[PDB]
């Protein structure tokens, strides 16, 4: 239970993501990031870029984002992509169906007249939505009877709204194109010379972090639902018939919540299971695929999102993309409902198979006698902007204190900065220990600023806070009189601050970003400090 | 006097960047970054993220790249923006008149049958081209006669072709647009909480580093005329009468050649002057526009364009971007002429102004009583597209061997990975001694990879040449037998190497490539290894 308000309120206000063309109306589905937002979101790719990029050694590219329209024919775009958009034949007022209706039954449910009979199948009319097809959709449309939102008009018939983006690449209009939904599509149309690469073997992953514009219909869930943004999608290529990770058993421990195809048609709870196990049983295919579900969550983990309000739910039979068979996700409970963050594809061989026919070109690789394989591609699609909106609420905290102050608990690796030091008067007699103390942090690696916002010590913090910087250092006279220098040390969480000598305190900032000692652990070797 | 074959070559092969949609024909304009590619593309992004966000407290923000039509048109480039485009009236074939103009005369000049007399007023056209408007334009057109370069047909007359990309946002087209063809747009839109930041004072720079789409009209020059690429974009705001740069000194001995508006219709060549001294002059303006232009030359210097190639042209009275009065350009001596690789505009406070206008909102800043001015910003506009290429031309060269190799030497803050660790056999008498050596370096913070490709350790280095990694470690039986351990430094550009022992290495690769001790140094401490 998190607090919209309030929180879109502080984000804002203090720059985060705004309104882009705030100025002019703002384009909805379109956002900006101040800077603070881009320290944390440049934070959050730096982290991913270790996590993945690092850790399984992937190629990476950087493909254009204009593509033409014959490519994004070819992958079945052009055709199968888009969103059920109706309209009130007042005025033009769009509005993805799917949701509509979806908001149409949330409000008899909800209403008290129901009856304890229709409300249970209602929801097993939510519960089964992304499968219903163009008909079913169409038809549902008469039943429950939908009618705009806003000043109940009478809505129009399904249809499909492409949601791709349009423009025509040079001048003219004989070479029309599309701004890529997703980035992938390079990976693939440049698979021969990133097969050369990995001498020509597999399993071999490749990779991308950069744009995707995605012109939805009725952006009105903030950073949740956007037109344009920064995503980062591995194309892991491994063998149809080695679909075996060689890493799995570093992952199977974990115990994360499981929401089969089955859990669902078969209308019940997800469960907490485990991975070595889940695979066990037939529900999580094979290993690889269930490797990088083990990495998603300590990723999602890691960088903000909780244990508790993140499950992988697999897709229904026919709620599958246009490009996918088998599939899962990493969904995030939040204000907005249970939303995927971190969708994971096991698109076998479509892709590629669909790229090489069309322009007559061979896409293959083998092994050992030696033959000729389709790779089968498992892609873990990030899309940075919901997986940053995700932690913005999970961490969000109102600090106990009826001057209503708000603290974001960020990992002390991806807050704005690390440490926040801060002295009292801005003289002479505190500079020569400022100054040693910004330097000694940055030969540890300790990102930080020094504070220069006039106000109490404590005034100074509650900034500090609202953008979750980590740590902070008070330094006062009895740190530049008394001797040894002694400065403060505040555990954000806590607002408990600590009393240790200035020139060890880097040192120990260092440890307490990189998890390598606790708070606890603190209060323990040094004094406290009321 | 650089081999483009030789080197697109080369360059294309080892994948740092190739045509996009390569097996679909390549949409022109439009390239690919492969994974070197990427490597040295990140690494001349991060440094340019130290020698001016770092340096300069410079505020980021990350905006959007879709544009409504409004807010361009604000700005004035729904009108302004655009490339002189004809055509012969046979298909549609379209040509940048400007450009087709300009090698039609270089084909009279360069053909023996000239009159001393013609062939040096058809360099008064042609230094003289871009201020050339409409008119002029369409003039010279009917007198050297132009006709198409392709089966000579003929050309209609010349149009103004608006680059600008166009699509609509959300569905219908009541809401059209365009793609972002530079940055700023967004760092100005969001100038009141930009000032915010920085307590209202002046100055306070802002930035963004991002895409910007094109829509060039005969991309024909590869990585230098692109419909899509990635720039960062300053947008310095300092006070209109304040325009003193207080950092000026540390770049004012600096002597990079200057080609001032006059010694252009002066027709006269670039001088090497001063910066101290070209401000002094009354010919670069103020001081903190000459400030900037000390650091982009260090930046272009330090990242590997060679100080003989590059040069700053001021703009022609006309030749002005919509948007700006003054204005000065980094160009780069490269097979293709001096192209500008890093535009620098002063345009004082149009965009501002315009924006201000147009929304009915208040724009500006206060100072000590506290006058309201409109600040003045100087763009500093990084194309790191071209950046990177003028790179690639100003360190190509070809090793001294009928072999025909290639080496580029990009300074070790931007070569893939500086340096390559390689053992002759793959057992474990080996191991324990690359493991430590990789880890060594790890520590140190030397980007490196371990030598797997099989071949002569001399061939094996032509490969770690060709990407232009630094520097090499050669790891022999006697760095696993001889004991001291000593292993083999070799310095990429000289092919020389060292032998020194191994565990003292990691430290030297370091002082190495960070300027702090040069190759010589190590010939005269350490003993040679032929
Ligand atoms: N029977 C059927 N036939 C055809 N289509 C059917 C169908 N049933 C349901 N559908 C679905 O309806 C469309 C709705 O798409 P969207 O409008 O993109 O939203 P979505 O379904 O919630 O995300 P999705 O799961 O598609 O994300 P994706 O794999 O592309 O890529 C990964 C995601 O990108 C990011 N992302 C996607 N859209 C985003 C947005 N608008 N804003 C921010 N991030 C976004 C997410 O963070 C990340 O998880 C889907 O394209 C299609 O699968
Ligand atoms: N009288 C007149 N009236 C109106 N217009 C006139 C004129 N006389 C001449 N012109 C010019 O004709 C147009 C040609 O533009 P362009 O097609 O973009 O090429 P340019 O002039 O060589 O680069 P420019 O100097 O414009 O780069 P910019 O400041 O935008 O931004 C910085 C640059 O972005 C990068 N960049 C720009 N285009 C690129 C491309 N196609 N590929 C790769 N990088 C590019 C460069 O690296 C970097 O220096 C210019 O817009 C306009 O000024």
């Amino acid at each position: 239970i998190v607090d919209r308000a309030k929180m879109e309120d502080t984000l804002k206000r203090r720059f985060f993501y705004d309104q882009a063309f705030a100025i002019y109306g703002g384009v909805s589905g379109l956002y900006d990031f101040g800077p603070v937002g881009c320290a944390l979101k440049n934070n959050i790719i730096q982290t991913w870029r270790q996590h993945f990029i690092q850790e399984e050694q992937i190629l990476e590219i950087d493909c254009t984002m204009l593509t033409p329209e014959p490519v994004l024919k070819t992958s079945g775009h052009v055709d199968k992509f888009a969103d059920f958009m109706v309209k009130d034949v007042k005025n033009g007022e769009c509005f993805r169906a799917d949701h509509l209706l979806k908001a149409h039954l949330q409000k008899l449910m909800s209403d008290k007249k129901c009856s304890v009979e229709k409300k249970s199948e209602m929801e097993s009319v939510l519960a089964q939505l992304d499968n219903y097809g163009q008909q079913e959709l169409a038809d549902l449309f008469v039943n429950y009877n939908v009618k705009s939102p806003i000043t109940g008009n009478d809505l129009s018939p399904p249809v499909s709204f492409n949601l791709m983006f349009k423009t025509f690449i040079g001048p003219g209009g004989n070479m029309p194109g599309y701004l890529r939904p997703e980035t992938a599509q390079g990976i693939f149309l440049n698979f021969k010379r990133l097969l050369e690469f990995n001498q020509g073997k597999l399993p071999f992953a490749a990779a991308q972090i950069g744009n995707s514009f995605r012109n939805e219909i009725s952006p009105r869930s903030g950073l949740i639902r956007v037109r344009e943004f920064t995503m980062a999608e591995i194309e892991h290529f491994v063998d149809p018939s080695e679909k075996d990770h060689p890493k799995f058993q570093n992952v199977a421990d974990l115990h994360l919540y499981l929401y089969s195809a089955k859990a669902q048609v078969s209308g019940q709870s997800a469960r907490k299971m485990r991975l070595g196990d889940a695979v066990e049983q037939g529900v999580i295919n094979n290993t690889v695929l269930g490797y990088f579900i083990g990495r998603i969550y300590l990723y999602l983990t890691k960088v903000g999102i909780s244990p508790d309000k993140l499950r992988f739910r697999q897709h229904m039979e026919n709620e599958m993309a246009h490009y996918a068979c088998d599939c899962w996700d990493a969904e995030s409970k939040t204000s907005y409902g249970w939303i995927e963050i971190v969708g994971c594809a096991d698109r076998s061989c479509y892709d590629l198979s669909c790229h090489a026919r069309a322009t007559k070109v061979p896409l293959v690789a083998e092994k050992p006698y030696v033959e000729e394989v389709v790779p089968n591609v498992i892609e873990p699609s990030f899309g940075l902007g919901r997986i940053m909106y995700t932690v913005f609420e999970h961490t969000f905290h109102v600090r106990e204190g009826d001057e209503q102050r708000t603290f974001f608990s960020f990992p002390a690796v991806v807050a704005p900065f690390k440490c926040s030091v801060l002295p009292l008067s801005q003289n002479q007699e505190f500079m020569p220990f400022v100054k040693e103390l910004s330097e000694a942090l940055t030969r540890h690696g300790v990102s930080h600023k020094v504070d220069d916002s006039s106000g109490s010590i404590g005034r100074r913090y509650a900034r500090t806070d609202e953008i979750g910087v980590a740590f902070g250092v008070t330094i006062d006279f009895d740190t530049v009189n008394k001797t040894p220098h002694t400065a403060t040390l505040r555990d954000r969480d806590s607002m408990r601050q600590i009393r240790a000598e200035i020139s060890e305190l880097p040192s120990i900032v260092q440890d307490l970003a990189n998890g390598n000692i606790t708070w606890a652990d603190v209060e323990a070797r040094y004094p406290l400090f009321e």
